[PDB]
RNA sequence: ACAU
DNA sequence: CGATGT
């Protein structure tokens, strides 16, 4: 209904899907970039986005942030509710790197709590997130 | 269909 | 146009 403007939006960034994979988190109130992911070689838009909730839990977490998080990946939001990334992705040498830190991320999720909400960015109500990359 |  | 996902 209303944006929560006190959040964090977080979202992928890609060349190719599957691509090359980069993900960053903004103040949803100002813009400010406040974490990006170096590039990855190979891995999809939902793996990315996945990562950059996750990324952004810990993020907050050791900031001991309440701030609720916005992605608007139905997707990667489920993932992150069931501690489960469940990637089509080939698990070969050149998406090891990806699969790597996936599998990271869900043993961090499986061994650390939080109560961060993880909210859906309405695209079609507000237009794009405010961590989208400009590209489409 | 909806979400990327 | 095509890919990733529920
Ligand atoms: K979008
Ligand atoms: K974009
Ligand atoms: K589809
Ligand atoms: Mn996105
Ligand atoms: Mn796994
Ligand atoms: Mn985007
Ligand atoms: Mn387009």
């Amino acid at each position: 209904e209303e944006i929560i403007w006190e959040s964090l939006s977080v979202d992928v960034g890609s060349q190719g899907n599957p691509g090359i994979v980069e993900y960053k988190g903004v103040d949803t109130k100002t813009g400010e970039v406040l974490f990006e992911r170096e590039p990855i070689p190979i891995g999809t838009n939902n793996m990315g986005e996945f990562l950059a909730i996750v990324h952004g839990l810990r993020y907050l977490k050791e900031r001991n942030s309440r701030k609720p998080i916005y992605s608007d990946s139905q997707t990667a939001i489920k993932w992150v509710k069931d501690k489960k990334a469940k990637s089509t992705l080939v698990r070969n040498e050149e998406t090891a790197l990806i699969w790597k830190l996936v599998d990271e991320a869900e043993e961090w999720l499986n061994t650390h709590t939080y109560e961060t909400p993880i909210l859906k960015w309405q695209t079609d109500k507000w237009g794009e997130i405010k961590a989208d990359y400009g590209r489409k």
